[PDB]
């Protein structure tokens, strides 16, 4: 459970991410794809992208980044009371998209890295610690739904 002070650090930086969701989304997905190439294979629509330049020029990739960040932002703003938003997501990622929990850990790492590159001032160690706890809570809650459905892993 994050404390009120920790949720405030998380949402204060998130408010900045919202100033340019598309730019942030693009940066995150590219970092994920370059650091863990196996993640790209889960996207039939992005499989054809071979270079970072191709990735940066893809409008469709940018649109998916807005989708991901908008859904995450909706969750974070719920401050832990996020059952209604989380279940649908866990269900589709477990049974339709077939995304192992480990990939959620990889995208969390990509988010933390990009938040650091873009907002050093609002993203020091304390905010970094609170964001990591928020992302862990997100994975933990998704992992429990995955286990119920038989996808733990
Ligand atoms: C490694 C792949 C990967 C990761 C880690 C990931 C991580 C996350 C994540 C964590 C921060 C969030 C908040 C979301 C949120 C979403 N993802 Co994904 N998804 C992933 C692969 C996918 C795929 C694949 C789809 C469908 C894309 C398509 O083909 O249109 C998807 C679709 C979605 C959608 C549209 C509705 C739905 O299909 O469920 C939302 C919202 N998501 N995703």
């Amino acid at each position: 459970v994050l404390s009120e002070g920790e949720w405030q650090l998380v949402l204060h930086v998130w408010a900045k991410v919202e100033a340019d969701v598309a730019g942030h989304g693009q940066d995150i997905l590219i970092r994920l794809f370059k650091s863990h190439p196996e993640t790209l294979e889960k996207f039939d629509r992005f499989k054809h992208l071979k270079t970072e330049a191709e990735m940066k020029a893809s409008e469709d990739l940018k649109k998916h980044g807005v989708t991901v960040l908008t859904a995450l932002g909706a969750i974070l703003k719920k401050k832990g009371h996020h059952e209604a938003e989380l279940k649908p997501l866990a269900q589709s990622h477990a049974t339709k998209h077939k995304i192992p929990i480990k990939y959620l850990e990889f995208i969390s790492e990509a988010i933390i890295h990009v938040l650091h590159s873009r907002h050093p001032g609002d993203f020091g160690a304390d905010a970094q610690g609170a964001m990591n706890k928020a992302l862990e809570l997100f994975r933990k809650d998704i992992a429990a739904k995955y286990k119920e459905l038989g996808y733990q892993g």
